[PDB]
């Protein structure tokens, strides 16, 4: 009766706005008194590095979050996030979980430690936005970014240095001078929380064309909910879900033609198939890890070599 | 219940059970006593030719259906169902509608003979499956076939003989060659309904790249709900189109790949552009015929246009 929850996102203020707000306010309109959710941004609560234990623990009913982020202690969490080049597109994502084994996978490895995966979502591609122009790879050699960790482990072989900040203290890094740019998102996202104001250039090569994050909730309050509540809860996520499908997919092309605050620039194709080919090296070398790592990689393995074999609109020629 | 809704949807009952029978019975386990929908599939309270009036005038609560099929008394019934090559990727359609403007002239035009437009969504594209093979143009002529108002007659110019039948009728009605095909679905829905079973290519060049569908409601019935089933019922509908975003996008690509009731035929490029340029004739026909049919088709071009301009992944040069 009239439970009260808290959640907190990865999301700063200004992005959480456009990725998690309005479902949460869809949700706490339709239950009214049975249940309400409090949203909390980025870092409000706890810090990131306490985000997941938080949760664990039951300080924090609920987390809109990547797997990587917040390094929580599982077999999956180096694929939440960016996964080097894992999917091309943004529906890759609910496809990999609903129909080729992921929902099942994640919920087992959260339950071993306490928690509910309620569903994963797709957000943005991962591109470089940065003061100075990315034209070759060597250009991305010294440069300090806001990034994820895997991702960010995987571009430290290019000499990027990965950092990580709090979201709410990147935008003046930027504006000066900590970072020489963000390796975070996709071009709706800068222009959106106003990175865009303090970065000059856009490179269009990605090195995702998916971020990976999920909604989770603390087992045990997961399994006090009424049935009525948890499938409001389950289908307002999915509505957040699909939400962020079309804003994405209209704000990156919307914004790449008519937005005037990000120059673009590109790598050659044949000189980025470099860093593609390193990915696959990064892969194998997860999959050594462990049993678990190894059979998730195979299914993106499988998966991208399905879509070069079904042909347009998923690959073209 | 306290409030009652029949809903009647263009799908036929195996096609039902998957784009619009799970969301119906959410809403039904979330709404409870307070309100239920039932759910009623291809002309069963009423003949397609008499859906939409039936909900006018109040006989029918809801319908879940295309423009086009129901011949609803607008501007805009040209553009639902299939408009030829209108869009190569099933997010445009929610992208279209709401950061577009789709949206607001559907609102207007449906709300001007008694309506509420609830929510446009993509369903799947559109491609030939037939007795024969096709691979060239030439192959076209003459085939009589199951599609849509508007796609059949563009389709009429390459000799195609648009046949309309019942939905529960087609698949008899391709066993005795009543029809030699259809052109009214992707492959996915082709597995799932049987039509593969009595039908043995499919041919891999599309007409379009995503039915457009919606829910509709009697308006009288719509101002009659309170405000938090109303926003249930819209929450419903968008995990509605969600499910259909990711069922097709990976029903496309795994059935052509691994399925083996049909065998995949193409049309070499340099023929089907014949095709893609008709189009554009037809767009500039339809948009001769009234001014709100002119403002879409612009806004198609437009929208077009600017995927060109945007690049990978909306277009591939
Ligand atoms: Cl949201
Ligand atoms: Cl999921
Ligand atoms: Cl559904
Ligand atoms: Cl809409």
């Amino acid at each position: 009766p009239t439970i009260k929850w808290r959640m907190q996102t990865y999301a700063g203020a200004a992005l959480a706005e456009h990725v998690a707000k309005p479902a949460i306010d869809l949700f706490n309109r339709i239950a009214g008194d049975r249940m309400q959710i409090e949203l909390y941004s980025a870092d409000q609560l706890v810090p990131t590095g306490e985000l997941f234990r938080a949760m664990q623990r039951g300080t924090i009913d609920a987390v809109q979050s990547d797997d990587d982020s917040m390094a929580s202690p599982t077999e999956v969490t180096v694929f939440g996030g960016y996964f080097p080049f894992g999917c091309r597109y943004s529906l890759d994502v609910p496809v990999l979980f609903n129909q080729y084994g992921l929902k099942e996978i994640w919920e087992e490895e959260y339950a071993k430690v306490g928690v509910k995966h309620v569903s994963a979502g797709a957000w943005d591609p991962c591109h470089f936005a940065t003061k100075e122009p990315i034209r070759s790879l060597k250009d991305l050699e010294g440069k300090r970014v806001f990034t994820f960790p895997t991702a960010g482990r995987f571009l430290s072989r290019f000499g990027v240095v990965p950092v990580t900040l709090p979201w709410e203290d990147i935008e003046v890094a930027l504006q000066t001078g900590e970072l020489d740019g963000i390796a975070w998102s996709g071009i709706t996202e800068d222009y959106t929380v106003g990175w865009a104001n303090v970065t000059n250039y856009f490179l269009t090569n990605n090195i995702s064309g998916a971020w990976i994050g999920h909604f989770f909730v603390n087992m045990e309050r997961w399994e006090e909910l009424p049935e009525d509540l948890r499938l409001l809860f389950e289908v307002c996520c999915e509505q957040s879900h699909y939400h962020r499908q079309y804003w994405y997919w209209g704000g990156e092309a919307r914004l790449r033609v008519h937005g005037d605050k990000l120059e673009l620039t590109s790598i050659p194709d044949a000189e980025w198939d470099q860093v593609e080919t390193a990915a696959q090296e990064f892969w194998d070398e997860i999959a050594a890890q462990s049993e678990t790592k190894a059979k998730v990689v195979e299914i993106f393995k499988q998966y991208n070599a399905d879509m070069r074999k079904a042909g347009r609109p998923y690959r073209y020629v």
